[PDB]
């Protein structure tokens, strides 16, 4: 399923993002002078199951969760440098049941253990000066599709 | 290369659309009651090398070409019905040197013998009431990519 | 559909190779010091609809056709040097209805007009000492499948 | 990287199968009467990091590990039913660092937690009379490849 996720807006998944689900987010730009950019996987109740805060002007990428209302739990950060590849950077999220696997364009996958027991019913994209394009292309799979040779 | 082509707008290709190039256009919604929807592969001088006029109201899809300052050539026509797959219909275009191959979701491909000897420097998307989404995802390749087993 | 076409053998297709069909042949090796290597697409009556004779020594790649009991027709050739990429060289045959497109690893593809009005029922492979592996992997599609972003 | 893995034989990997690596194993046939079929991921020391024994008879698929000069540890087994899709059944193995993800054609992924802290340098295939074709097509990736929209 293909969705066009607009900045500071969101898309409702026609199907729950759950174990086996694969979400491939791709950007057609990558704005160097851009700042903090966020992607959130939302439960039906709109709790932030997976929060991805890309902070260029701070060389860090923060991963967290929190009830829509609640405060933020412990952060799980990793360096920002050498993660994305211009001009078409991307972010791939996979639901492995007990944790999320997140991959950028370079480096090893980041594994984020689930903290909130709910499937994602939507994906939000927030940014005041996004590092990416608006919208960003988003393909969501129910399962891992047959892979090409390269 | 990923581009986001908005309705009644266009996109400048990083490299020219030439022999071997593949363009994969994908929509995110498919509006069953949308009107005439067009896609134009434009040369540097704005010549319409390939014109794809999807006309649901006339149940036909028209292919043609014309120099910016010239007139349309004869029309290439094929039935519209049962060509697109909702909710994410697609259109693939491939430059085979002497002619373009156009594939939708179902049916046989369409071949349209080039009439202007030029490469494409951009692709336009036009519609007052479009069948597809704005924008449409467009992946441009320099050659056929590794094919998946499925 | 995946097949393992062994050298000096052939594989019977579960469905006819016809317009829109895609045969992606891949080798696990490139025995550069090899010799003449051939791939043939045969119809039910056993006519050779498409003959591809790769000759490293002569430094050319011959394309031809011939009926079951007939002599070869005129040849259509191209230089062989560097048309294949090690360690996994590939050949991709696509039926465009009136002609086949033959894709190697390098250089613009080659088109061959159909001489025999039949669909192929088997793909053959012959060689005294192949330039490729035995077998070669062959994925046959009824139509071009969705293309990955790259 | 493509390899043709023959039954009762193995293929020496170009690069180490390590975290991020993906191995797509595909067969051209499905021998319904076939007996126990095994695939082993081996360390340079020839220790069996991942052992996968498919037993149609006992309706089970066994996963284990052992040292070259060793006996089998406790078995992790799952039902054989609803895993393979003939005539081209597959098996995808992915190294997630602490564990291997294992996918067949049907059902949810299987996770086998690593027992031997070594990267695999080879992949073996053995059986008396295989359930799968000989050889099987194996595409090994250093990291997940770009995904087709569908
Ligand atoms: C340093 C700063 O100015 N603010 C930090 C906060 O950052 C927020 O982090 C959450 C996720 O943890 C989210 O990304 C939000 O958009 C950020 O502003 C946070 O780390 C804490 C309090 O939440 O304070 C500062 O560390
Ligand atoms: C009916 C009408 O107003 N115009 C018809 C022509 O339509 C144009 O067709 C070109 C491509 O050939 C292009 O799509 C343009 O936007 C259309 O207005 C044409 O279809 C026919 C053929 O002679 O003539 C006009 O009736
Ligand atoms: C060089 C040689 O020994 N024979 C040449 C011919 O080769 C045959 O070509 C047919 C297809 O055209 C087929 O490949 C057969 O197996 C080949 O032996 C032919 O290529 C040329 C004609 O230019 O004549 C011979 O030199
Ligand atoms: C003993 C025998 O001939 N077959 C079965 C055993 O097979 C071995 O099991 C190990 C354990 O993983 C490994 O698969 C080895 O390659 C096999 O030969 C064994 O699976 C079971 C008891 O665990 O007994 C026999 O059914």
């Amino acid at each position: 399923m293909l969705y066009h996720l607009f900045v500071n807006n969101q898309v409702k998944l026609q199907n729950d993002f759950k174990p086996e689900s694969v979400a491939a987010i791709r950007s057609s730009a990558f704005n160097s002078k851009g700042g903090t950019t966020v992607f959130n996987f939302l439960s039906a109740g709109e709790n932030i199951l997976l929060h991805i805060s890309i902070r260029p002007g701070e060389n860090v990428i923060v991963f967290n969760s929190r009830l829509k209302n609640g405060a933020w739990g412990p952060e799980e950060r990793i360096p920002y440098a050498e993660k994305f590849r211009p001009p078409n950077p991307s972010i791939t999220v996979i639901d492995h049941g007990d944790r999320f696997q997140i991959r950028f364009d370079y480096g090893t996958s980041i594994y984020y253990n689930k903290r909130i027991k709910e499937n994602a019913a939507a994906i939000a994209y927030n940014a005041e000066n996004s590092l990416f394009s608006s919208p960003v292309t988003v393909d969501v799979h129910g399962l891992l599709p047959p892979l090409p040779p390269a």
